[PDB]
């Protein structure tokens, strides 16, 4: 079960797509971040989310917030993934210990090894602002991401 | 350490990279296979590798041979991979459990999270006839291999 609002989001430093460590802690006192863990790579699903994400990053990746994806696919999985797909912003690696990152937040999926659609807010002070987990056969309402976020500044 | 010649091949059941199981024992009394372990999809190193299989794939996949890659990746990610580099031969996933069938042939690299490139040869009986792993470094030598399955008729 996901973290719940107000609750303090665990830090965690991951491998981004290009090898650079980013830090959560590091959008402390500057940035509200929202992290949106996906599943896998290469899959329809996640594709339509990212996708999105990718079409409206202004509103996501600016002066008051930071966007960081999270799964347990390797940087070089998420390098060519993300350069096809046009995706600018961070894909971390929650990829050994396998889920950690994922399990912290209470979205890991321990049938199949993967984490859960869920998206976070993290406020400036590192506290889970909002929390949403994905439902079956539909995808993530991304509007409430951005006004999640821009009810933060 | 890694499994060595003379030993029994542990038996796995994993997807390829078109969902579709393949398991070990299912070769056993009618082709000797190749396991070619390698570390990521999509890096330079083992793309070096897999093409060299690639280009002499039907010395190694015939009548009376069989050649199974495997690496921690999930089976989109080979797939994709597959598509782009033109690998036609089984790509499997050790992805869930992470790194299991690599720990069990003993060329999983515990700090990393990945597979040793670590190649086999398992006999029609189950054995192990063929065991080496690349020198980190130094390039494997595939020659080397198909005169291992020669031997093997």
């Amino acid at each position: 079960h996901m973290l719940n609002v107000g609750a303090t989001a665990p830090d965690f430093t991951l491998r981004d797509q290009n090898q650079q460590l980013v830090t959560l802690r590091g959008y402390r006192g500057a940035k509200n971040v929202l992290l949106v863990f996906f599943p896998l790579a290469f899959t329809g699903i996640c594709q339509g989310e990212l996708d999105q994400l990718r079409d409206h990053l202004p509103e996501f990746e600016n002066d008051d917030s930071a966007a960081l994806a999270i799964s347990v696919g390797p940087p070089p999985t998420h390098k060519i993934w993300a350069t096809q797909s046009g995706f600018t912003f961070p894909l971390l690696s929650d990829f050994w210990p396998h889920g950690a990152v994922s399990q912290a937040y209470g979205v890991f999926n321990e049938q199949a090894g993967i984490a859960n659609a869920g998206t976070f807010v993290v406020d400036r002070s590192g506290i889970i602002r909002f929390a949403e987990m994905k439902q079956p056969g539909e995808v993530r309402d991304q509007r409430l991401w951005t006004d999640a976020l821009a009810a933060l500044t």
